């Protein structure tokens, strides 16, 4: 990673994900004031929607849709980059909230993954 | 409530405040099998937007969206009905992901009762 400190406006579920990707790829998050670079989270979204309805649903199709700016110094560098993992949810007999929720932990990490991957290519990109 | 025993396939995170608001109008909720009518959620949806910005989001606009068809013993009646909550999110000095979750569960609450208020004019409509 070039162009290594980092400063997160928005996105607080995905912040903690972010950031340990960011010091993986040998960068630092920062404080607004000391940090070169800017990644601001414009959009999150959480789609649910049924999948096999086989009036009973079994499974459900789940949507982490994420869009972020990146900044350089109050100024937008490189187009807004979207970003969106999808993973199916069946139940099993459980805690079928506690399992929807680890789904939705699971994807902000892939998420947080990409994004990162994506800023390691920004500048030859 | 007319025609008061109700089943709720889906909607995991909405079925404790519908099955409260149901109760609160009269009407029962029971397995798919001892159930008249069941109400079928297809879509739950939970966006973030940045809102005002001022590189520095200072509040976000949250929109809960369910989406929900009524079957009486396996027919759909009515057009499938859609339910959007909207609120303004703004942290102050807390448990920033605390409070939004705070929020979306108010808001959880709102769409159940407008649900279910829907649901108490079907039949007339």
């Amino acid at each position: 990673l070039t162009y290594r400190s980092w400063h997160i406006e928005g996105g607080q579920a995905l912040q903690f994900p972010l950031e340990t990707a960011l010091y993986q790829a040998s960068g630092r998050v920062d404080d607004a004031a000391g940090a070169q670079m800017t990644l601001r989270i414009d959009s999150v979204s959480q789609n649910k929607e049924t999948y096999t309805v086989t009036a009973v649903i079994n499974e459900y199709l789940l949507i982490l849709t994420v869009e972020a700016q990146v900044l350089k110094r109050g100024e937008p560098v490189g187009k807004p980059m979207t970003v969106s993992v999808r993973r199916v949810l069946a139940y099993a007999d459980l805690g079928k909230q506690e399992e929807e929720a680890a789904l939705w932990a699971e994807m902000r990490q892939d998420a947080a993954e990409q994004i990162v991957r994506r800023l390691t290519f920004l500048k030859a990109e």
